[PDB]
């Protein structure tokens, strides 16, 4: 809408009191100005049609537990933006600033979250699986990286592409939780999983295998369940990018760290750069070891560390 820059406060999912940008005219909308060609968050009223409505707000204040999720959505859409401007110099997800669209209460007791070629959308979760998702900077911040993909490397939702697609949103959603040293690890969706279950979470990236996930090739899911095992199989890539950044001893392979910084840097030359529809494991292993040549020079440490994290992980 048209209207005046203002800025609201509320509460997210976790009970946290936050800033939040709004637009002003006759309501309060959830209309972020600042940021490119402005963040929007609309109220999906347990529907599932989409977007569902602009969020308007009488007040500009965001207490109320309906407002929550999408006081989270809106705040963490803002932070990513920041997160691919501030270091990679990447103007939202296509890089020319388009707006960024999400959805909050979208249908009734929903366990999930996604990026649907055109815009997030964030489940309220059951209370049980779930809370709001939303509440989860790691998912807003994954969500928001599968549009940064689309525009990018384009990689298939299918298989071992597929798998590289997942562990790109689940790095950078790292990333970007560590960006906003709120809390941060290398696990995925701890803040909105199992509230009835403290140090769970979906996925980890440090030890894939603590929730069923391989930590190595040989280890792959080859069956047809989730489009080819694409949250399965990408712990083998997930661990491939722990290891570079944080180093260590995997199946007998050593690996010196180079820190989230630089993993951060490879992985995102490798995304814009090199990866392709349809590139598979050892196409990202190539991928990723010729942005780390780009970056740091093909004898430098980097390059070295990109090799050894592959090789720890089977992947050649
Ligand atoms: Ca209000
Ligand atoms: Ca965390
Ligand atoms: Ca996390
Ligand atoms: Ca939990
Ligand atoms: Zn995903």
């Amino acid at each position: 809408i048209t209207g005046t820059s203002t800025v609201g406060v509320g509460r997210g999912v976790l009970g946290d009191q936050k800033n939040i940008n709004t637009t002003y005219s006759t309501y309060y909308y959830l209309q972020d100005n600042t940021r490119g060609n402005g963040i929007f968050t609309y109220d999906a009223k347990y529907r599932t049609t989409l977007p569902g409505s602009l969020w308007a707000d009488a007040d500009n204040q965001f207490f109320a537990s309906y407002d929550a999720p999408a006081v989270d959505a809106h705040y963490y859409a803002g932070v990513t933006y920041d997160y691919y401007k501030n270091v990679h110099n990447r103007l939202s997800y296509d890089g020319n600033n388009a707006a960024i669209r999400s959805s909050v209460h979208y249908s009734q007791g929903y366990n999930n979250a996604f990026w649907n070629g055109s815009q997030m959308v964030y489940g309220d979760g059951d209370g049980q699986t779930f809370i709001p998702l939303s509440g989860g900077i790691d998912v807003v911040a994954h969500e928001l990286t599968h549009a940064v993909t689309d525009y990018t490397a384009g990689l298939i939702y299918q298989n071992e592409s597929g798998a590289i697609n997942e562990a790109i949103s689940d790095i950078f959603g790292t990333l970007v939780e560590f960006y906003a040293n709120k809390n941060p690890d290398w696990e995925i969706g701890e803040d909105v999983y199992t509230p009835g279950i403290s140090g769970d979470s979906l996925r980890s990236m440090s030890d894939p295998a603590k929730y069923g996930d391989p930590d190595h090739y040989s280890k792959r899911y080859t069956g047809t369940q989730d489009n080819g095992g694409v949250h399965i199989n990408s712990g083998i890539i997930n661990k491939a990018a722990y290891l570079i950044s944080q180093g260590g001893t995997h199946y007998g392979v050593s690996v010196v760290g180079i820190g989230r910084d630089k993993l951060g840097k490879i992985f995102y030359r490798a995304l814009t750069q090199y990866l392709t529809p349809t590139s598979n494991f050892s196409q990202l292993r190539a991928a990723a070891v010729q942005s780390a040549t780009d970056l740091y020079g093909s004898t430098s440490q980097e390059v070295a560390s990109v090799k050894q994290a592959f090789d720890a992980v089977g992947v050649k």
